[PDB]
């Protein structure tokens, strides 16, 4: 009886996984106990699935979908478009045409969405498209990636349209980090507003939630959720973790209260938040290394004092 069961009347609890998390008994016992949603940490990203034009690799992603199919869990599909882990070929030495690009993007999205539409319930369609903060008013709100350089903001719209065609029943999200920062969260809102007003097919906003001990206050996070709440009916925390920096009893206490504060805020917003997904299973497999003591499971795949606090609430 784990996390998922505790938050059953609030929202799903999920976890990004790697090949070994769904292949090793000791880790599998944990994942099934605690979570009712799964994200591929890497296996559905654009370079991992299409490292050359038209040459799809489904090996790693299939294992993970397999695991979900079998245990009656639905997946989040992480991501269809992103300026990282992407094959240069999609957008180029020279940049390609809007049209040659849209085709590479349409071909890719449509394949992958169709392939896993039976397990994926939602898709992080575009990732990290909004620009980092300091944006001096009037200057471009979006990150100047190659895709933007070719399409401008239009490529995001196409990506959401292309994925909607391939599966009309999936919830399609825009996903980003520094989601609770005022300026950036305002920019995110602006983007999604534009899409809503144009009638582009977006459903939800993905809050990465790469937080830390000193980074955002609970006010900031509760604010951004209200702001986002007024443009979309679906919010996921998508890659949650709380790094201690930027091994003491004190730091451990600090991280504990944040996690406890954070889940108080999200419980209040149960009705718009459908999912809270931790970025890795345990500190062992955290992308931030174990130095950062970032998750509710320690390097032995065992719960920390913080685990019981978050779980035994009310």
């Amino acid at each position: 009886q784990g996390l998922k069961d505790a938050y059953k009347d609030y929202f799903k609890i999920g976890v990004a996984v790697n090949n070994r998390n769904v292949a090793d008994p000791d880790q599998i016992k944990v994942v099934l106990r605690e979570f009712n949603s799964i994200t591929a940490e890497n296996a559905m990203k654009p370079q991992p699935t299409e490292p050359k034009k038209g040459e799809f690799n489904w090996e790693d992603a299939d294992k993970i979908a397999d695991f979900c199919r079998a245990n009656g869990i639905k997946m989040r599909g992480h991501t269809l478009m992103w300026h990282s882990q992407i094959g240069s070929w999609m957008y180029q030495g020279n940049l390609l045409s809007k049209e040659e690009f849209y085709a590479n993007m349409k071909h890719h999205i449509q394949a992958i969405v169709n392939r896993y539409k039976d397990v994926v319930y939602c898709w992080d369609v575009v990732n990290e498209a909004v620009a980092d903060s300091p944006v001096y008013p009037g200057r471009p709100e979006l990150r100047n990636s190659p895709m933007y350089q070719i399409a401008g903001e239009e490529f995001i719209y196409k990506a959401f349209e292309y994925a909607h065609e391939a599966d009309p029943d999936a919830l399609l999200f825009y996903n980003d980090y520094n989601d609770a920062e005022p300026a950036k969260s305002q920019r995110i809102y602006n983007l999604v507003k534009r899409m809503k007003d144009a009638g582009v097919p977006i459903d939800g906003i993905g809050m990465q939630a790469h937080y830390n001990v000193y980074g955002p206050t609970m006010k900031e996070v509760d604010d951004a959720i209200k702001l986002y709440s007024t443009v979309v009916d679906h919010i996921h925390l998508t890659e949650l973790d709380i790094r201690i920096n930027e091994v003491s009893d004190w730091e451990r206490t600090l991280q504990q209260d944040q996690y406890v504060q954070l889940f108080k805020v999200l419980r209040k917003h149960k009705d718009v938040i459908d999912c809270v997904t931790f970025w890795n299973v345990s500190d062992k497999d955290s992308w931030l290394g174990v130095r950062n003591y970032p998750l509710l499971f320690d390097e032995n795949y065992k719960p920390k004092q913080a685990y019981n606090a978050v779980k035994n609430f009310d």
